[PDB]
C-alpha cells in the first residue's frame, strides 16, 4: 500500500482531526505544567525502532498515554506562563493545507503561489499595522515569513553587519557593536554570536524603574560615546516593544534619532506585542518605524497562526540579499530564500492567509481586545487585594505582580518564589516569573486561545486561596 | 464564537481532509511545473485584508481556483526536478498532532515529551543508519532535529569555529578557512557567509570526472597546505553523499584522515542520500563517517516525513552548546535550544515517530528500494536508446542523461537546454538540469510518494517522443 494512499489519507486523516477535536474539549482535565519525571519517556519506550508496522489505532492510544502525559498544555485555557502560542482552526487549516500539498517554495518557479501569496498578506498585515509604505511591496520594501524571530534578528543584523563591513573592509567585524536592554530577549544575544560578533562587544544596556524598564535613548548615546571613545564602531541596536519579562517598551523615536547621528542599523522587535498595533489604540506602542530599518513580530505568538510564522519587514530588502544570497556578489520575482536561512521554505503564507480571511480584520481587533480586557480584569481583582501588589505597568494583556510580606526584597522574593511553585504545582494554572530591577513577579500572561473570562476568574481564586493558606504560616522562614 | 472551538475545529477539519484526499486523487490532472505568470495572484487578490469573516466554503474554493494553479506539484507522480519532497500519510499526521498540540520546545519542561521522543527516535534512526554510538545518545553523542540542511551546518560550523578561536583567540576569525567541493550544496557558502567567515575564505575545491565529480582527499591537502601558506587556518570540511548536480559522492575515511592532520571538524552532508544507508546494500556510501565530528541529512527529502525535518547528529553536543546558548560561558536533561538557531521549537519528532512506526524498518527499506529500482529501470531505458547517453555513474535513485546530437560541446549544451524546455512546458513531467564538468545534462530523480513504475514508463515515452521531434527536424544552425 502507497504510503500516501489517498483513501488511507482520507482514513486516518478524519481520525486525527476527531482525535484533536477531542484533545481542545477535554483540555482542561489535565494539569497544565506536565508532572512526568525526567527520562520518563525513554523508559516506557523500546530502545530500537520496530522492523513491521504498527497501526495507527495502537500508536493514536500510545499518543494518549505516553505522549499527552509528557506535555506542558499550551493550549490548555489555562496557561499563561511565558508567551502564549496563539492557535486557531484557521491557523491549522493553513498548516493542514501547505503540509497537505508539501511544496518546497525554493524559488518562485518552486510554488508561485508560495511566493506571491506571501508577498500580499505581508502587505496585507502591514497595511493593518499601519506600517509606512517604504515597509510594503507597494512601496520602496517589502516583507518575508520566517519561522522564529531570532532567525530574523539574525539576518537583519548580518545585511547591517555586510552593510558596514563592505563599506569599510571586512577585516573590522572584530570592532562592530550590538546595542539592546537588559530587557531585550536573548535571541539577540544568540544571532549575534552566530554573525561572528565579539562575544564582549555586546551591549545589555541597564534600564531603570522609573522608566519602568524601557531604554532610555540618552543612556544609550551615553553607552555609543564610549564605545566610540574606545575604538569600536555602533553597528546595530533593537528596541523591543513589549519585552518578555516585564513587557517592557522601548520609545523607538529618540532611539532611531541617536541611531540616526551614528549610522546604525534599528531593528525594532514586537514579538509578541506587535500583533495588537492593528488596534488603533496600541498603534502607539510602534511610534517612530518610519524610522527604523526593520521591524519583526511572532504571528505564532499573538495572532492566530500555529507555531511557527515569524512575519519581518524590512525598507531594503536588498541588504538582506546581498547578505544572505550566495550567488556572487556582483549579482546582488521575488526569490524569498536569499531573505532567510532556510533554502527549503515551507508554505507558511496559507496559515497568514486562513486567520486574516476567516476572522477579518473586525474580529481579529477584538480577539487581542478580550485577551487586554481580560488582563485588565485580572489587574483590578490584584489592585483591590490589599495583600498583592502590581510591580510594573502593564502594556498587552500581561501582569506582573507579587505577594507582599506582612533585605524585604530577599523575603519577598523568596515569599514570591515558594508562592508560584505551590501554584503551578497544582496542576490547576501556571505562570511563570521574572526578576526585574531585583524583585521576583508573577507573571500573569492571558494570551491562551481557549482562554476566556471564567478561567481567569478561576486563576484568581486559585492565586487568593494558595495566599492565605501561605500568609496564614508565615514565620519568616 | 471561539476561534478554537472544538467542534468548529472538527467540522472544518474533515472538510480539510476530503480536499486534500481529493487533492491525491486528482494530481495527475495538473500540469507538474505551474503555468502562470508572475504576478498572477496579485492581480486576482484584493489589496486589503477583509474587514469581515469569509466562509470556509468561499475560501476553499478560492484555494481551487487561485492557488491550485499557482503551484508546481512537488507531489505529482510525474515530478522529478531537484530532489523529491517525500512525505507520508505517517509524516502528516504527525505534523497534524504537532500543529494541533500547538507547544512550544523551549524547555524540557514546555513539553518533556517534546524532547524526549525526539532523543529516543533519534537513537532509532542512528541506529538503523548504524552511525557509531559516538553519535548516539546510549553512547558519547546526541541527536537534534532541525528544520533545514543550512541550519544543521551553520550550528556545525559556528561550533566549530567557537572551538578554534576558544583556543587562539577571537582576533583569528578572519583567517579560518571552510572547505567544500565545488559541487558542495550552496548551504555550506551561506552558512559560511552568516557564521563571519570570511567570504574569500571559501574553498570550493575542483573535481574531476575521472572521479564522478567526488572530491579528492589528495585535491584538499594540496589546497589546505596553499592555505597555510598563505597565512590561513584550515577549519572545517564538508564532504558531500549524493550532491545536488549529479549525486557524486565524496569518501568520507580519506578526507578525515586530512582533517585529523590539520584538526578540522568535518562534516558529512548527506542531506538527499543518506535515507538511503538504512539498507545495508548502500551503508558504504558513508563508511568513515565514524571519523567525522557531525553527520545530516533532510528526512522531509527522502524519509517520508513531511517538509521539514533535518537530522543532525554531532559527537559532542558539548561544541553546540558552548556555541549556541546564551547564558555565559563559564555556566556553559536536555535543551534542544542550544543545539540549534531556533529557540521556539516545534514538535518534530512526531514526524519522525509516525514513520518509524506506522511503516516500519522493513517496509521503509523497500520503499527507498523502490525507488532506486524504478531509477535503475530509467537508466536501462536510457542505455537501449543510442540517442542519449549516461553522463555520470548512478549511486541513489537519480539518472542524470543528456540527449547526443547526430565546440560541439556548446552544441549539446543548447540542445539539451532546448530539449528539456520543451519537455518540461507539457507539463506532464517535471525535470530540472545541471551544468557538470561543462555538460549540460538533464536529472531524473524519483523519490516522489505516489510515484510508481508506470508513471516513469510514461515519463519515458515523452522524453523518446521529444526526442523523435526534436532530432527529426534537426540542423546544426
Amino acid at each position: 500500500t502507497n504510503p500516501l494512499d489517498p483513501e488511507e489519507f482520507r482514513r486516518q486523516g478524519h481520525m486525527i482531526i476527531d482525535f484533536l477535536a477531542d484533545y481542545y474539549r477535554d483540555v482542561e482535565k489535565y494539569p497544565v505544567r506536565s508532572q512526568v519525571e525526567p527520562g520518563y519517556l525513554r523508559k516506557r519506550l523500546p530502545e530500537t525502532a520496530p522492523y513491521n508496522p504498527e497501526s495507527i489505532e495502537t500508536i493514536l492510544q500510545d499518543v494518549t498515554t505516553e505522549i499527552i502525559p509528557g506535555l506542558t498544555h499550551w493550549q490548555s485555557p489555562n496557561y499563561y506562563a511565558y508567551f502564549p502560542s496563539s492557535g486557531s482552526v484557521a491557523g491549522f487549516l493553513g498548516e493542514m493545507l501547505s503540509t497537505g500539498f508539501n511544496v518546497v517554495g525554493f524559488n518562485w518557479m518552486s510554488s508561485p503561489a508560495a511566493t506571491e501569496l506571501e508577498s500580499v498578506v505581508m502587505d496585507w498585515f502591514g497595511k493593518m499595522l499601519n506600517l509606512p509604505e517604504s515597509f510594503l511591496f507597494s512601496g520602496s520594501g517589502g516583507g518575508v515569513l520566517q519561522g522564529t524571530s531570532c532567525e530574523a534578528i539574525l539576518c537583519t543584523l548580518t545585511a547591517a553587519r555586510d552593510r558596514k563591513l563592505n563599506k569599510i573592509g571586512r577585516e573590522h567585524i572584530g570592532r562592530l557593536v550590538v546595542y539592546g536592554s537588559d530587557q531585550t530577549h536573548c535571541a539577540l544575544q544568540k544571532a549575534a554570536q552566530v554573525a561572528g560578533i565579539n562575544p564582549k562587544n555586546f551591549r545589555a544596556i541597564k534600564t531603570f524603574k522609573e522608566n519602568s524598564f524601557g531604554l532610555s535613548a540618552a543612556t544609550l548615546r551615553e553607552v555609543i560615546l564610549e564605545d566610540i571613545e574606545a575604538g569600536l564602531i555602533p553597528l546595530f541596536v533593537c528596541p523591543t516593544v513589549g519585552t518578555t519579562s516585564s513587557t517592557a517598551v522601548d520609545p523607538i523615536s529618540p532611539i532611531c534619532e541617536v541611531a540616526k547621528e551614528y549610522e546604525m542599523w534599528v531593528h525594532v522587535d514586537a514579538a509578541y506585542a506587535g500583533s495588537a498595533c492593528i488596534c488603533p489604540e496600541f498603534r502607539h506602542f510602534i511610534d517612530g518605524v518610519e524610522e527604523a530599518d526593520s521591524f519583526s513580530l511572532n504571528a505564532h505568538k499573538w495572532f492566530f497562526t500555529t507555531l511557527d510564522c515569524c512575519c519581518l519587514w524590512v525598507k531594503d530588502p536588498s541588504a538582506l540579499v546581498k547578505a544572505l544570497s550566495t550567488n556572487p556578489e556582483y549579482l546582488r520575482v521575488v526569490d524569498y530564500k536569499d531573505w532567510q536561512i532556510a533554502l527549503s521554505r515551507r508554505f507558511r503564507s496559507l496559515k497568514l492567509w486562513m486567520v486574516l480571511r476567516s476572522y477579518g480584520v473586525t474580529n481579529l481587533r477584538n480577539f487581542l481586545r478580550s485577551h487586554v480586557k481580560m488582563a485588565k480584569t485580572f489587574e483590578g481583582l490584584i489592585c483591590m487585594d490589599g495583600r498583592f501588589e502590581i510591580t510594573v505597568p502593564r502594556t498587552f494583556a500581561m501582569v506582573c505582580f507579587r505577594l507582599l510580606p506582612p533585605e524585604n526584597l530577599v523575603l519577598a522574593n523568596k515569599l514570591n518564589q515558594v508562592y508560584l511553585e505551590t501554584v503551578n504545582a497544582t496542576g490547576s494554572v501556571y505562570m511563570t516569573h521574572a526578576v526585574v530591577g531585583g524583585v521576583y513577579m508573577i507573571r500573569f500572561a492571558v494570551g491562551s486561545t481557549l482562554t476566556e473570562e471564567r478561567h481567569v476568574i478561576y486563576a484568581w481564586k486559585i492565586l487568593q486561596e494558595h495566599a492565605d493558606l501561605i500568609l496564614g504560616k508565615f514565620s519568616e522562614a
